């Protein structure tokens, strides 16, 4: 069974800055003690950013465009961003693929779902527990399966400033569904804090399913619904060219994009 909420306010799709992050490990390959020139999807340095905040009447989840792979951040203290679905029709006449984290387990499915059009987890605020988890009605065809090992997050509404900032890079590339991810702490009440922090591929999925668009899967807060704060943040991937410096040990620690100005386009430099 699928719920929408009662009177959302629309987006305001607030515009951000993405500074210097989206750096990721662009391939397996381990390189060292090198700089190393690609022409790859990446983010340009001080890209436009969409934030999507959730906070009072406000519960940003539009379906949002895909195109050639986005970077994915989210400021957190109450765990409220769990997960997105990918896919293009969102609806149960193609393909599409959830990855979440309902409190227990990470779950990356892909089957033809009976997406809700407002998925979400659903949280007491009083009691603090997981109360439900309400994304599609129904699934058939189901194409991929994977569950990871069982764990225990808090699921409880936290006060104060957002705590943690949790980065991914998504691409579709030869048919798999590349996703990198990084983490920082933060303690921030707005915005996508200047930095610099490159991204580690954790999975390859073989999924082979057309991705035009994705959606949020986000998490309400009741006493019927409600919102605790939180906020996301969409950057696009475009065809760049990038000087990676790669560290002696092993670590991406900088980074140049040599499209920014002919300054970095000193060859690079
Ligand atoms: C998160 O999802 C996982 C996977 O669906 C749930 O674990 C399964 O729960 C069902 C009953 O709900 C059991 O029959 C399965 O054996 C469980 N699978 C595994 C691998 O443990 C888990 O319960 C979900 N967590 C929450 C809080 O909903
Ligand atoms: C999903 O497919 C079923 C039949 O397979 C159909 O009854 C249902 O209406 C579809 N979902 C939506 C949201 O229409």
């Amino acid at each position: 069974r699928c719920t929408t909420f009662d009177d959302v306010q629309a987006p305001n799709y607030t515009q951000h800055t993405s500074s210097m992050r989206g750096v990721y490990y662009p391939d397996e390959i381990f390189r060292s003690d090198t700089l190393y020139l690609t022409q790859d999807l990446f983010l340009p340095f001080y890209s436009n950013v969409t934030g999507f905040h959730t906070i009072n009447h406000t519960f940003d989840n539009p379906v949002i465009p895909f195109k050639d792979g986005i970077y994915f951040a989210a400021t957190e203290k109450s765990n409220v961003v769990r997960g997105w679905v990918f896919g293009s029709t969102m609806n149960n006449k193609s393909q599409s693929v959830i990855i979440i984290n309902n409190s227990t387990n990470v779950v990356i499915r892909a089957c033809n779902f009976e997406l809700c059009d407002n998925p979400f987890f659903a949280v007491s605020k009083p009691m603090g527990t997981q109360t439900h988890t309400m994304i599609f009605d129904n699934a058939f065809n189901c194409t991929f399966e994977y569950i990871s090992d069982a764990f225990s997050l808090d699921v409880s509404e936290k006060s104060g400033n957002f705590k943690h900032l949790r980065e991914f890079v998504f691409k579709n590339k030869d048919g798999f569904l590349y996703v990198y991810k990084g983490y920082q702490p933060i303690d921030v009440v707005r915005d996508l804090p200047s930095g610099f922090n490159t991204l580690k591929p954790i999975f390859k999925l073989p999924l082979g399913i057309n991705i035009t668009n994705f959606r949020a899967i986000l998490t309400a807060f009741s006493p019927t619904w409600g919102t605790s704060a939180a906020a996301y943040f969409v950057g696009y991937l475009k065809p760049t060219t990038f000087m990676l410096k790669y560290d002696e040990n092993g670590t991406i620690t900088d980074a140049v994009d040599c499209s920014q100005n002919p300054l970095a386009e000193l060859k690079c430099s």
